[PDB]
C-alpha cells in the first residue's frame, strides 16, 4: 500500500459527467465528474491511501460553488461531499487569483508548503480542472517542484489530466475522456542534464540514473528482449569507467572499458531498435544517439590493445595522448599530469628498446634517471621536468601555477610528443624452445624474465626473423609443425650472452588449446 | 632477535670514524694515529665478539639451467658460477635441515652424484625467493664440469 495525494484546481465550470479511463488500461473506466476522483477511485482500487486537495478562490467559492441555483455547482457539490464515502480524504485550499507576480509567488510558497507537509508516497498534479492560467503556471513549476524536493521529501511526482478535448463522444454531452500522464516530460530535460554533464565534465550519476529508468520504461512492455539490453551492464561499465579515469589506472583497463563501452552502446541500439507507443519513443531514441555520438567522439577507441597487457607499445603512447587530451577537456588535471609522467617513460622504453619491463618498478626509475632523435626527446624531457614538480608537490614553498600556465605547459607537452611520434616512423636475437639461461662456462649473471601473450610472440619473431638477427636454436620437428600450423631454421646448437635477447615457449592441437607465446628472456648480466 | 642489533652497533660504530680515513680529512676532520689505532682496535674486539658469537629456506634441487616461474606469475634472476666443493656443502645443507626439494628426473645423474659426492621426484616449480642448484654435463672422460650454476629468483 501506498500513500497518494492529489492536487487539483476547482474553477467555475459545468462539469459535464465523463467516463475517465487512463490510456493505459482502457478497461476501467469510471463515470464521474471531476478527474481527481476519477484518479483517486483508481488509485483506491490498488490498494492505496488516497487524499484528494483542491485550491479555490473567494471569487469561485463565495459566488459559484455554494450558489444554490446554479445547477452545474449543485452536482459538483453533491459529487464533492459524496467523494467521502469511496473512502478518500477531500479538502481545500484558498488561494488569489494569481493576478499579479506577487500572487504567484504566493501560489508557489502554498504548492511548496504543501509539497513538504505531505507525509506520503506519491503526488499527482491534476491540471484537469481550474483556470487555463493556474494549469499552463504549474506544469511550468512542476520541475523545479521535483529538483526542490529531491533532497527534502523524496516524493514522487505525476502529472496527469483528462484530455477532454480529445475525448470520444458517446452521448449528449458524454464524453469518454483519456487521462493523459505527461510526467515524461519532466525527466526529457534530464536527458540534457546528463548530456552536459558527462561531455564537459564525464560524470556518470546522471548517466546511471537515466539508464536504469530507460531500461524500466524499456520493460513496461515486453516485446524487447535482454542479451542485448544490456543497459543495466552499460551503467555498470560507466560507472567503472569513471572509477578508472578519476583514480588513475593503466591504458589496458582504460582501452577496454572504452571498447566495452562501444560494443554494448551499438547493441543495445540495435536492439532497441526493433520495438515499435505507450510513451514517448523518439527523445530517448535521441538520447541515444547523442550519447554515441559524444562516446565515439571524446572517447579513443582502439579495438586490438587488450592483446599486448604486458609490455610498452607506440599504440598505448598514442591512446595515452588521446586520454590525457581527454583528461585536460574534463578540468581534470592532475590525474592528466600523472599520466604524462608515465606516458614519457613508456616513449623512453620505445625509443632505448628497454621494453621488456613494462611490469617492473626497479627498471622504469633506473631509465626514469639514467643522432638527433635522442637529444630532440631530452629537450622534451627537460621542458617536462621543468614544470611538473608544480602539481606534484602542492605548490608549497612558492611555487605553484595558475590555469593559464598549467595549460601552457600542457600543450607544450602535446605538441612535442605529437611531433617525437610522427618523427618514430635490433640486435641478435635468438629463438629457443624452453625457460634456461646457458651462459658461458667462462662467466661469473642475472637475467629477466616475462610472461607474455600470443601475439607480442608473433611480433617479435617476425621481427627477429626480416632483420637477419634471428639465431634460432630449435633442436626438433614437430615445434615447427605447430610454428607453421598457428604462427603461418633448426640449428639445434646450444649459448647466451650477457645481453642477447631470446624467446621462449613450452608445451592433437585442440587438446592443447584445452601455452603459445610467453616467457621473453633476457639477460642483463 | 639480538644479533642483528650487535651487528648494527659495529656497523655504526665503523661507520662513524671510516669518511675520516676515506676523504683525505679535509674540512676539519683529520685524526691522529692514536684515536685511529682506537678505532682499528674498536672494530678488531667486536668483529672477534660477533665471530665467536656466530656458531634456511626451503632449496629445491635442479640438474639444468632453468627459469621455471609459475604460469600466473608476471620475474628477475640470479646465477653465478661455482665450484664442486661449495656445491656439495650447500648440498648437504639441504639434506639435512628437511629444506630439500630434490627434482631429479633421472638415474645416471644419481649414479654419478653417489659416485662422486658421497629423491628421484620427477616434478616440474620456481617460486620468487626459492635458490635451487645445478649441474650440466665413463666418468673420466668427463673429468677430461661437476658443480656450477647455482639459481635464485629475486623476482
Amino acid at each position: 500500500m501506498k500513500k497518494i495525494l492529489i492536487v487539483s484546481f476547482l474553477g467555475k465550470g459545468r462539469y459535464y459527467e465523463t467516463f475517465y479511463y487512463s490510456i493505459e488500461h482502457s478497461e476501467k473506466m469510471v463515470k464521474k465528474r471531476l478527474s481527481p476522483l476519477a484518479n483517486a477511485i483508481l488509485e483506491k482500487e490498488n490498494g492505496n491511501d488516497v487524499e484528494i486537495i483542491f485550491f479555490v478562490t473567494n471569487e469561485v467559492k463565495n459566488e459559484f460553488l455554494y450558489d444554490e441555483n446554479n445547477e452545474y455547482a449543485k452536482n459538483i457539490l453533491n459529487e464533492l461531499n459524496e467523494i467521502k464515502n469511496y473512502g478518500i480524504k477531500v479538502s481545500y485550499r484558498d488561494i488569489p487569483k494569481g493576478k499579479n507576480y506577487e500572487e504567484l509567488e504566493i501560489i508557489m510558497e502554498e504548492i511548496e508548503k504543501l509539497l513538504l507537509d505531505f507525509k506520503g508516497n506519491k503526488v499527482i498534479f491534476d491540471l484537469t480542472h481550474g483556470l487555463r492560467h493556474m494549469a499552463i503556471f504549474t506544469s511550468s513549476t512542476v520541475f523545479y517542484f521535483k529538483n526542490l524536493m529531491e533532497k527534502a521529501n523524496k516524493l514522487e511526482m505525476k502529472i496527469v489530466y483528462g484530455a477532454y478535448e480529445i475525448g470520444e463522444e458517446i452521448e449528449k454531452n458524454l464524453k469518454k475522456v483519456p487521462i493523459l500522464d505527461i510526467t515524461q516530460t519532466l525527466e526529457l530535460s534530464d536527458l540534457t542534464i546528463a548530456l552536459e554533464e558527462f561531455e564537459r565534465y564525464g560524470i556518470t550519476e546522471r548517466m546511471i540514473i537515466v539508464l536504469k529508468n530507460i531500461q524500466k520504461i524499456v520493460a513496461k512492455n515486453k516485446l524487447c528482449n535482454l542479451n542485448e539490453l544490456k543497459f543495466s551492464s552499460l551503467s555498470r561499465e560507466l560507472k567503472l569507467f569513471e572509477e578508472l579515469l578519476k583514480i588513475p589506472s593503466p591504458p589496458e583497463k582504460i582501452a577496454n572499458s572504452i571498447y566495452k563501452i562501444n560494443d554494448i552502446l551499438e547493441s543495445s541500439i540495435r536492439e532497441f531498435k526493433l520495438c515499435s507507443n505507450l510513451f514517448f519513443i523518439k527523445p530517448i531514441q535521441k538520447f541515444l544517439v547523442d550519447f554515441q555520438k559524444i562516446v565515439l567522439e571524446k572517447l579513443p577507441l582502439d579495438k586490438k590493445i587488450n592483446k599486448y597487457s604486458n609490455i610498452a607499445t607506440l599504440e598505448k603512447v598514442e591512446f595515452m595522448k588521446n586520454i590525457i587530451k581527454l583528461l585536460i577537456n574534463w578540468k581534470m588535471y592532475s590525474e592528466a599530469v600523472i599520466h604524462l609522467r608515465e606516458l614519457l617513460i613508456d616513449i623512453k622504453l620505445i625509443e632505448n628498446g628497454k621494453y621488456f619491463y613494462y611490469n617492473n618498478k626497479d627498471f622504469r626509475e633506473k631509465y626514469w634517471m639514467y643522432k638527433e632523435l635522442p637529444k630532440k626527446i631530452e629537450e622534451l624531457l627537460k621542458n617536462v621536468k621543468g614544470w611538473r614538480n608544480s602539481v606534484a608537490h602542492g605548490g608549497r614553498a612558492n611555487t605553484s601555477i595558475n590555469q593559464k600556465t598549467l595549460e601552457e605547459n600542457l600543450e607544450n607537452a602535446l605538441s612535442m610528443i605529437d611531433e617525437i611520434l610522427l618523427s618514430m616512423k635490433s640486435k641478435k636475437i635468438y629463438l629457443l624452445n624452453s625457460t634456461i639461461m646457458p651462459i658461458p662456462k667462462d662467466n661469473q649473471g642475472k637475467f629477466y624474465i616475462l610472461k607474455l601473450t600470443k601475439n607480442e610472440f608473433k611480433v617479435i619473431l617476425e621481427n627477429a626473423i626480416k632483420d637477419d638477427v634471428l639465431d634460432s636454436a630449435i633442436g626438433h620437428e614437430s615445434v615447427i609443425e605447430f610454428i607453421k600450423d598457428k604462427f603461418e631454421p633448426l640449428k639445434r646448437k646450444e649459448y647466451f650472452e650477457k645481453g642477447e635477447s631470446a624467446l621462449v615457449i613450452k608445451l592433437e592441437m585442440d587438446f592443447m588449446e584445452e601455452l603459445i607465446g610467453y616467457y621473453y628472456i633476457y639477460r642483463e648480466g
